[PDB]
Formats: structure tokens, C-alpha cells, sequence
């Protein structure tokens, strides 16, 4: 029985081959941004409210036209068969059962149509390809398969310098492939417009950190943004999303959904993100720890733990709803 | 002979079973708030005054209609028989003899009437129960037994997630019971009004951290508040009380007594709390360390040590009275 | 050959009995103020000037009517025979030869008249005694013996709680006595006036930390103040003098000399103190390390090292005089 | 194959004699400024831009009338034969091949004419000598040999106190000499004018930290400044250049080139410096690590690694040019 997300990391480190654990855990360069994602969350303290009605505490949100059970989605993580033989299908099944959206990756190790067939609330994460038509075809495939949002990753003109992967000489095992294919181009604002024109689905720009890029995303017709430094895996020295979140929320002024990711490791961290103004969070590495440790059941247990932690934190902070949690104030401390 | 409160923790760790020490020491979640209570106090430095008249230094205060020997009371700590066979009676006797108020708990392991019969200045801490009449009956019992204040704990709609207790599988020994009974409901502002209407005693709301909740407490007719994150045992990531204290003192503008707790471990810490504007502090864990180490005599020695440290700190800071200590300025440093 | 003051501490720790080293090294309480004296200096960075005339760099100052070779004096340290058999005579001789004022203590282990007979620039440090006439007699003795200033210590209404001394059961060896005698009273502003009326010498109030106490010192006719927390030995949690220095210098606006002490361990630290506005610094523990390590010759070597470090730091910062160093700007960093 | 600059330090420590490694690695005094150079860079986070055109990312700059391949030059480091038998010739050859300017030192262990004959973009670093005519002769020699800029080091009126060198008893081996000679005087603003009047080359003042000294440098006709604390080797406690850079860039308002050095250890650090407003950086110790580890080929590999890291960081931050990188915003964090 896992009582924190840290129990799952320990379990995953035991089972996974070192080089695969490093592919999962690592960041770019000196891992400054990877560490800062945690530092930033640890500096935030919540000012809870007391004596409020908690007779019907609900962790639900509405996002992109549908109810979610928590203010949380599974982040896009490439090549999930690296962590467990059932890969993306195990994670998607658990997410569906927990009422949490699951983000299907462009670089999924099971085809997007197979993962979408699991049901639930699939979103689709897009990388822009050298061959543009390939990009727009993926978008159409995702929409045809019932994906509900296009999460366009905008912080990967190319992959960052992952020194753990370089030192390990890491390569995909022959048994893991990019199953949507039978190569990156940098995305631009023109690419965003091409995607927006090609789909009725909300387009969510993932990897926004500058306030003016958040404003421009709204002007460009984005339905959402994810304020994110890609888990510290892209620019080493990029500011944590959590540090830009409040300023971004103020600047977009309700014009789109504002999600955040990077270092969410508890329901308390979800509360902090919400209190700083996030609509919802993405969670990456912990979901893969659970997958590695115990497959679908592991992911189920993680999501049940997170759900309990979110409920606990919200109620202790005097919040009967996620909207109330967004109205909490915070104070920076020292750790 | 103990020369600091840290001597008593070492003594208590030696004698207590690990799981009981963990029940006492622990906090919720990652223990971020537990640690921050100490961090916050360690960041505060006092700007002492020199050359003032110290011919009659007094540590006494008047609070809730009676003199106390120090600006301090024993915090409510449940189930004191866990720490020593005499439990609450040992602590109450020592508090009485030292001229310090003692807070009798709803979850006391000796009945509130027995503890009140010890004499001194008993206060009574209330938890709100699912069965409302049970709550109001406890209040009436406390008043009938001569308790002087009702300390309504407002930060426990339910118990926080104590991971040490979960990992240890901690449960009360068969020989420790909730002796006031032969179950929590969240308290609301309506509950506060019901208590206020049912007693002539001052009602003190314990667990206030938001400035507007402090204001509302005054408007609600509270005689006092305790600015507190419950010793880091409730919301993990809740701001330390000491960090909100100055802002709260300014906002209530003499409308009620403003106490603080969390991490007080010396007379110097009492001085810091006073300098930040507290009327008085509560002390929890150290009192239980002393109880565990040496029963009633241990608690007596702790309170004598604290009294000496408070006198020493006040005089070295140029303060002949607690009111003068409240007029001291402070400066944050780096530790 | 010693290349830093830290070489001398290592040497002193080797030779001294543990309890005597602890009497020297220790502070009050948790030693928070002792550590903060070092933290505060380490946070200060100097903004040096370049390309200035350094053809005649001088470290000299004028203070209390006489030239000193450095902006530095030996702090009052009680009972110097604890550290070396020649005690105060060894230190005073070395100070004289280096052109540095030496502060003779009320609790000197050699009589003030003997130490004054060494020559140089003796100052005299006063503690206020229960028997007032005793205090004023010491002042007259000091003046008759040729002391040039009365350093009235104002932060010792009684001795702080030195936990190292308590734990060691420290007491003076039978062979060390208070040689000025054959008992503390708290000093007040009235005591200061009594001293000022009884002497033509400048009165310097040592242990001022509050800005208004610095202002009042000027109004009271003080010739100087020492901004000081008594080396972290009095109020545990007292702000470092170095943190109050700039504000105090601005407030007194040339009305008296403003010295600082606490944690000066290099010529660079002297430069920092000067850049923050100090007229001069006092140095305590390092002088005793040198005395313990090698007697008079040890103190000589320390003062020669400090002189070289001060000259080096001043010139590298573009300062041909101490006045120029006072006009340097500083910037706080992170350590 | 080296994947970070830290790989090269490890390699250099293995090969070099301890005292030579210490001469290279060390700083003055307590090494506070040496450490702070790294601390300051680690506190800076970049706010990257997304979705910009990256079809022709270029790391080139124009400086002092010529193109450089990166916003970087090799810092002046004395006596390079200490690190490898080919010394300055190996480093200059690699710099030439990489399109990076190389700064020839007054204290080069190969003559400036020999190093200039390598080709590339040689600059010449000047120390002011007691014998003025010697100084101006070096300037004329440098100009006659085809050096493109005079880097006048202004922070060495004399050498700082290098405690590692003092403790090691470090001296030049008989086989390393100052090859430009067959003695320091402090430089002043008059010295700067004498140099400016004696050459048509841009004069660059290296070691400026005060904003008013930067302003005065522009007024004095400097073509550039290097904002620098001399790698923590001169005044111990001098502010890092990176901490003064933004304020200096604002004050000079395009009046000269503003370079920075101290602690640059990656392409990400180059990006940070650029984002804070630097025209270019100097890199010292890492170039010598590469020289020690593998001679000319080692330096080539270092410069290729740095070039890749700079390109990577710029593109990930949305910058197609160094000018765009200068328009990035930054945010301080906690490490
Ligand atoms: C192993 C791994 C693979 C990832 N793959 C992708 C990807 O293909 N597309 C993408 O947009 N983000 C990807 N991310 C970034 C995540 O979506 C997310 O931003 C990050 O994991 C959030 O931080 P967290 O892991 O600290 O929760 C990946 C992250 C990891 C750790
Ligand atoms: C073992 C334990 C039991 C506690 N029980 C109660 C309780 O029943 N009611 C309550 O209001 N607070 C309770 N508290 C919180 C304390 O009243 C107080 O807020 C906290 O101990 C203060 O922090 P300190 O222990 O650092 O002094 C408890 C604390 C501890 C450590
Ligand atoms: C062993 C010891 C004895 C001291 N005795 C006295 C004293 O008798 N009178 C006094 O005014 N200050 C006394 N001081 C305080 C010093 O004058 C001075 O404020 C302190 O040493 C400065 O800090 P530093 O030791 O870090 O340089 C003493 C300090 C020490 C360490
Ligand atoms: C071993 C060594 C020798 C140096 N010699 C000189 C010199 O002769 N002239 C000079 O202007 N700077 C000199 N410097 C300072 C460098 O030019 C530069 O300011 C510093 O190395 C930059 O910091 P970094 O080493 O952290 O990159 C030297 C630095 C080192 C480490
Ligand atoms: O961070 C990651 O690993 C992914 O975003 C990713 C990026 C580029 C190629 C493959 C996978
Ligand atoms: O500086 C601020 O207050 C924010 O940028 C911030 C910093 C660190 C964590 C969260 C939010
Ligand atoms: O913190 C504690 O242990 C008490 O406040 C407490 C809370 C809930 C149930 C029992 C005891
Ligand atoms: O930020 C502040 O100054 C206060 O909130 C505060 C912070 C830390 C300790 C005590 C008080
Ligand atoms: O700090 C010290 O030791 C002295 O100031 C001191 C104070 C009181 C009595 C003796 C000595
Ligand atoms: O806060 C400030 O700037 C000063 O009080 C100060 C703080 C720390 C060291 C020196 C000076
Ligand atoms: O830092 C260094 O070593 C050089 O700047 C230097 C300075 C003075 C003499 C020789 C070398
Ligand atoms: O205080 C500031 O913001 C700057 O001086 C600064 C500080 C630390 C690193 C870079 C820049």
C-alpha cells in the first residue's frame, strides 16, 4: 500500500533498468530546471481558510467541454512500453477508470487509435514534423479517433541535451517503436494557425513560459496553454512554470484554460498550483513510476492516492470546490 | 539538570516507544509545515533595547480575566497517557504550580472534570462532533467544572494524513481511551455562534491563518484566536502561524487576544513571538517531552527552565514587561 | 607563518583546554547570533572602484583625538590569563607596537594600571556595578592611568546563558582573578549621565543595536557607540551589529563615532564594515586565538597579517584612505 | 568524448600537478568571490520564447570590427606553458580554427609575436608597468603584430592574496618564463588616456564592477569593458560581474561593448550572460582544463562543445540570433 508518490519512485527504481530509469528521471544539461521545478513548489505555502461548508467537497472540474474527476491529466510521456509491456494501454485504462484525461503522444509506443479505443477522455499531443502534411494527418487521425483536444508541444524545436542519455548511450530497444509511424521541424505561430484551421478541437499550447507568449496564444485562438519547462528536459535554466503561472493567469484574464506542470508530487502540490491560478495540472514522471511498479493496477493506485490527497488538501484549506481553491492566497517561504 | 528544551527531546526519545514518539513528533504529508514552523522562528532576529529600568522585570500577563505567570499556556495535546501513566494529571499539576494555563482536550485520556479538579487555570479545547448536542454538552461540562475559556479548534474538519502513523500502523493502546466519552464534523461559523450563545466563557478560535478569518473571528465575538497550523499536523504546506502573526495583529487592532503556536522551543522564541505581536504562545511537543522524560517533575523543570529563559531574554532585550516586549522590532535574517 | 586568521583558530584549539576554548568560542543559547555574525558578513559583497591613485595608501584613522594605524581596536575580552600566562600584558604590548588601541577590561586578570603602563592607546571598558561608587572609581582610576576613552558596555544587565559553560561546569581557575578588585547592576541612561559627568574622556556605548538607542546615545553626549550583539554571547537571537550598521550610521549623521564588532575575521571584513559606514571595528576572538597560540609574538603576527589584509583589500577596492573605503557601495549576495 | 565542461575539469585534475591545478583553480582570500561567480549564474533562470523562426540560427557576432563565430573569447590567462608544453600556441590555434578571439597576455609564456603569427583574431591584454614606456612599447608591439584590441586589465594594481599559492609555496618552474620580457604599477585613468592616445585599436577595460566606472570608461573613449572580478582572484568579496552586468548595460546605453566573465561553464551560461545584456563573454579556466587534458585538440573539442551548447540554448529559447538572446528576460530563483 502506497501512502505517498515517493513510495512509487522507490518501487520504480528497483524494477527498471538503470538507463530506462535515467531516460525517465533525467533532464537536460546540469538538471538545473529539473531541480528548480521541485524547489519552486517547496517554496510555496498556502494560507488556508477555516470554518467553511464542507458538506459536499468536490474535486471535479469542467475542461474542454467535459467533466474531469480531478484538476489533473496525465502528461504526454513518449514510449510508455519502455516502462511496462502494456505501456500506454495500461495507463489509459487506469486514467479512464479514475475519470482523468490521458494525453496520447505523437511518439506513443501503441497506436493512437488503439489507445483512443480504451475510451475515457483522450487528448492528443502533437509534435510538428518536417513533413507538414504528416502533422496535419496526425491531427485528423486523432480527431477521427475521438480525441478531445490537441496538445501542441511548442518547446521542442529539437530535443534538449539529455546528458544521462548521452552518457548511457541510450537508445530505444528494438521492441519499442513509434507506433503512429510506418524528423522534428521547429513549430511556429504559422504552424499553430494551420492546426487551428484544420480542427474543431481546442488547441492547447504546451511549453509556454513568457507572459507575452501566453497573451499571443489567446490571440491565436488557443483553447488552453500548459505553462511548462518540459519537466526540465528542454532548455536547462528555463524558469519553472509554477513561477510564471500567477503572472500568466493575470495576463490571459480568463481568455483560455491555463494548466501547469513540472514537479507535481502530491495533492498538496495540486492545491498549490490551483491556488496560484491553474485550471488543472499535468503529472508525468509519477504516472510512469506507478506503471513501472505495477502496471495498470499501479496507475490506478497512484490516481486513487492523488485523489485522496487532493480531497484532503482542499478540505483542510476550506475549499469545497476547485474554484474556491483558486481563490486561496499563498506566501513564499524558505526551504 | 536540563539547560535547554532540546535536552528534554533527547530524554523523551530514549524512553518512548518509537511509534509513540512518532505520533508526538510527526506532521502531515512531507512534514513541510512542521519544518517551516522552526525555519520561520530561526529567521527572526530581535532588535534589543538597552539601558532601560530592569528593577522589577515581570513575565506576567493578564489574559481572559486572570493573571498568568508567563505569556504561555500548555497547548491541547490529545491522549497524554500515551507519554506517561499520570498523563494529563501530571501536566496539569505542574502547570498549576508554575502559574501557566493548561488546555484540557476533548480527547483527554483522563476526564475533563478530574483534570479541572487539579485546580490552576484550566482551559478547555473543543472539537466539533457529528452529534452537535455532544459538542455543546462538552462545553457545558467544561464550564461547570471551572474551565475559564473554550479553545475551539477550527482547523480539523478531519485529521490530516500523518504518514508516520500510517507507516507504523499506529493505534491507541487498549489502556488509553478518550475519557470524556462512554466522529468529527467540520465546524463552521454557525458552530462558533452556537458555542458563543451557549457559554459566558471567552471563545478562542485555534487554527486561524488567513487575515480575513482573524477579522471575522473578532466580528463573530471571539475573545481570542490562536494563529496556528496545528504544529504542521493538518494541511501540509500551510503557512506557519508566526509568518501570519504580524499581519493578523495589525488587522484585529486590539479586538481580541492573538496567540500563536508552532515550534516554540525557548524563552527566546517566546520573545520573538511577543515582538511580532502575540499576546501569548502555546507550547505543545516540549511539554510532552518533559512528561515522557520525568512525569510531573519533568514538566515542572521544563516550565522553570522556560520561565528563566523568558526572563533572561526579556531583560537582555530591555523589557521590564511583556507589553514592552510587544513593542520590540524584529529583522529577518538568513539561516 | 599564518596566512589567514583561521590558521590561528586551529592553533588555539590545539593548545587550549576544551572548557577554556569553549568559554572563548561560545555564545548564548542556541548560538544563533554567534553564527549570524558570520552569515551577515558573508552576505556582503563590495563594489570596488578601479583606476584611482594608490601612490600613498594609508590605513590610518583619527579616533578619540589620536591616530591609529588601522581602523581597528582590540575588543574588551575578560580574563586574558585564561589563554596565556602573560594575559593582558602580552596583548597590550603587541597592540601598542602595532599602533592599535587596546581595550582594558573591568574584569581584566592583570590590574588596569599595570596594563596602562605598557603604553600605547589604552581604552577602558566599564561594567556598571551594584555599588555605583565602585563604577565611578574605576572610571577615575582608568583616567588617572592614562586611558583615552571609556567603553561603557550597555548590553550586560547580567551575563547571558552560556550553555557551553553550563554543560562544562566552567569556573575560573584559582590562578585567574578579577585583578581590578580586592555584582552586576543593570546600567541605565542615568548611569551613562553619571559617567559622562565624572570624566573628560569620550564615553563610548558598546552594545547598541536599535536605531533610536544610537540617536539617544548622541543626545546623551556619547563620543561613540559600538554596534554589537556582544559576539553572540548576550541575547540569543539579537540581530548582528553589521545588519544595523548602515541604518545607524545614517541616523546619527556624524554626531559620534560608530564602531562595529562581531565576526571580523579578515581585512576584507574590515573593508566591508568600513563600506557599510563604520569608523572602525573591534576584534575579539581572533586576538585571543593568537595570544593562546603564541603569546605576544602571536598577537603581533595576527596584527601584521590583519594590517596587510586591510591594505590589500583597500587598494584592490580603489581606496587610498579609510574615508574612501567608507564611500564604497555594497551589494548583498547569497552564500 | 566530452559532453560537458565539467568532464574537462575532471580530466585536468588527473593530469596536472596539484600546485599547478591550484594556481589555475584558486582565488584570493577565502574564495568567496570565486564561489559567488558560480552562485550568481545558478540563481539566474531564463524565460524562453516559443514558436519563433529558427530556420537560420546563428551564434555569430560582430565585435571590434570583425565577425566572431560565438559571443565568446578566450580570457587572458598568464603562463599557459604551465598547463601543456605547447601553451599559448595550442590555445591560439584552436581559437583561430573555431572563429573565437584569443586574448594574448602580457605574461604569456610564448612571445606575443609568435602567438599573433598563428593568425585568427588575436587581442592583447595589457598590464601597466612601473616603467611606463615598457607598457606603451607592449601596446605598439601588439598593434604591429596584428592584434585587434587592447584589453587593459584595470583590477590588478598588484596581485591578490592567493592562499593556495602561498600554502603550496608556488613558483614558476624554471622552464616557464614571461616571454614578452628579457614590476606592476597601479594603472589610473591617466594610464588609460596614454594608451588611448598611443593606438588606433579599441581599448577595452577589463575588471570594471562599479556603474560609475563603466560610465567613466565610455567617457574616457573605451571601445569596451569587461565586467569582471578577475575570476575571484583579486579582491576577495568583490561582487560578481554577472550581478552588476544589467545595471552597467543600462548605464552605458550602447556607448561601448559590454563583456562579462567569471564562472561561464556552459552554453546555457552564455545565454544567461547574453540575456542580462552582455555583448560577449570571456572564458578562462575551462579553456585551460581542455589544454591540460588534451592540448590543441582538447581546446578544439571544448570550443565545439560550447558552440553546440550555445546553439542549443539559443534555439530552445527562441533566439535565431545573439541580438534576440539579449532581448530575453530572466528571473532569479533559489539554489
Ligand atoms: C520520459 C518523458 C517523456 C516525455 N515525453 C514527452 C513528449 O513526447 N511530449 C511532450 O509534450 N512532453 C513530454 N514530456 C514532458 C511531460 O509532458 C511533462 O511536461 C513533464 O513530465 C512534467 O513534469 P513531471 O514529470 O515532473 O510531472 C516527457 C517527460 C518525460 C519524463
Ligand atoms: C501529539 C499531538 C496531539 C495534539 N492534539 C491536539 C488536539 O487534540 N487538539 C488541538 O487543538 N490541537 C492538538 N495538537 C496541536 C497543538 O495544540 C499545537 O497546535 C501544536 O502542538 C503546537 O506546536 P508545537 O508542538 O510545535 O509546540 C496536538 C499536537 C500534538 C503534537
Ligand atoms: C571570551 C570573551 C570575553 C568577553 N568579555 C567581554 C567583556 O568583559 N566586556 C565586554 O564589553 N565585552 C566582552 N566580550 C565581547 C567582545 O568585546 C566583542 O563584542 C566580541 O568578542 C566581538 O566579536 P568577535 O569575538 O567575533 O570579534 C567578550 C567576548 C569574548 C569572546
Ligand atoms: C590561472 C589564471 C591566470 C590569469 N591571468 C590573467 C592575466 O594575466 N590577466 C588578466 O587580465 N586576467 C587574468 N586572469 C583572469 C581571467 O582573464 C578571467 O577574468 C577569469 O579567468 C574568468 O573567470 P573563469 O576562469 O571563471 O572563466 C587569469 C585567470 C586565471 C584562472
Ligand atoms: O522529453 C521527451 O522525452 C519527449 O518530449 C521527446 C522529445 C523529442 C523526441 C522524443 C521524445
Ligand atoms: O516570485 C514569485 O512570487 C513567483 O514567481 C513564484 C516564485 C516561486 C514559486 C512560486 C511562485
Ligand atoms: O493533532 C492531533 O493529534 C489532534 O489534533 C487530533 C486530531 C484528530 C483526532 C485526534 C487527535
Ligand atoms: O514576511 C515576513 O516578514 C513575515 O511574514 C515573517 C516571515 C518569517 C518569519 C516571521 C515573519
Ligand atoms: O562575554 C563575556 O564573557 C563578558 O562580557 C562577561 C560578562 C559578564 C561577566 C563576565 C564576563
Ligand atoms: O538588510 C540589509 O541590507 C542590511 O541590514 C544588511 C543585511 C546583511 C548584511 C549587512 C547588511
Ligand atoms: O590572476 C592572475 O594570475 C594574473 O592576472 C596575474 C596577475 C598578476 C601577476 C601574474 C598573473
Ligand atoms: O540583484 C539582481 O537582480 C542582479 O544584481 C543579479 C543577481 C544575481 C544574479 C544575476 C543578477
Amino acid at each position: 500500500t502506497y501512502v505517498s508518490l515517493a513510495d512509487l519512485e522507490r518501487a520504480a527504481r528497483d524494477v527498471l533498468p538503470g538507463e530506462i530509469f535515467d531516460f525517465l528521471a533525467g533532464g537536460s544539461g546540469t538538471e538545473a530546471s529539473l531541480v528548480a521545478n521541485r524547489t519552486a513548489l517547496e517554496r510555496v505555502f498556502v494560507i488556508p481558510r477555516m470554518l467553511r461548508d464542507l458538506t459536499d467537497v468536490t474535486t471535479e472540474i469542467d475542461i474542454f467541454g467535459r467533466r474531469a474527476a480531478l484538476p489533473m491529466a496525465v502528461a504526454p510521456v513518449a514510449y510508455q512500453r519502455l516502462f511496462h509491456p502494456e505501456g500506454e494501454l495500461a495507463v489509459a485504462r487506469a486514467a479512464r477508470d479514475a475519470g482523468v484525461p490521458y494525453t496520447i503522444c505523437t511518439l506513443s509506443s501503441v497506436s493512437l487509435e488503439e489507445i483512443a479505443a480504451v475510451g475515457g477522455r483522450p487528448w492528443f499531443q502533437l509534435f510538428w514534423l518536417r513533413d507538414e502534411k504528416r502533422s496535419l494527418d496526425l491531427v485528423r487521425r486523432a480527431e477521427d479517433a475521438g480525441c478531445e483536444a490537441i496538445v501542441f508541444t511548442v518547446d521542442v524545436p529539437w530535443m534538449g541535451r539529455r546528458l544521462r542519455d548521452m552518457r548511457n548511450g541510450f537508445a530505444l530497444p528494438e521492441w519499442v517503436t513509434a507506433a503512429n509511424f510506418d524528423e522534428f521541424a521547429p513549430a511556429t505561430w504559422e504552424s499553430v494557425e494551420a492546426v487551428r484551421a484544420h480542427t474543431d478541437l481546442p488547441v492547447v499550447l504546451k511549453g509556454i513560459l513568457a507572459v507575452e507568449d501566453a497573451r499571443r496564444a489567446v490571440d491565436a485562438g488557443a483553447g488552453g496553454i500548459v505553462v511548462s519547462n518540459h519537466g526540465g528536459r528542454q532548455l536547462d535554466g528555463a524558469v519553472p512554470g509554477i513561477e510564471m503561472l500567477g503572472e500568466i493567469v493575470a495576463a490571459v484574464s480568463g481568455g483560455c484554460e491555463v494548466l501547469v506542470d513540472g514537479g507535481i508530487r502530491s495533492g498538496g502540490d495540486v492545491l498549490k498550483a490551483t491556488a496560484l491560478g491553474a485550471s488543472a495540472v499535468l503529472v508525468g514522471r509519477p504516472v510512469m513510476w506507478a506503471l513501472a511498479a505495477a502496471g495498470q493496477d499501479g496507475v490506478r493506485q497512484l490516481l486513487e492516492l492523488l485523489a485522496e490527497e487532493v480531497r484532503d488538501a482542499m478540505g483542510l484549506a476550506g475549499c469545497e470546490s476547485v474554484g474556491a481553491a483558486r481563490r486561496l492566497n499563498t506566501k513564499l517561504g524558505v526551504v
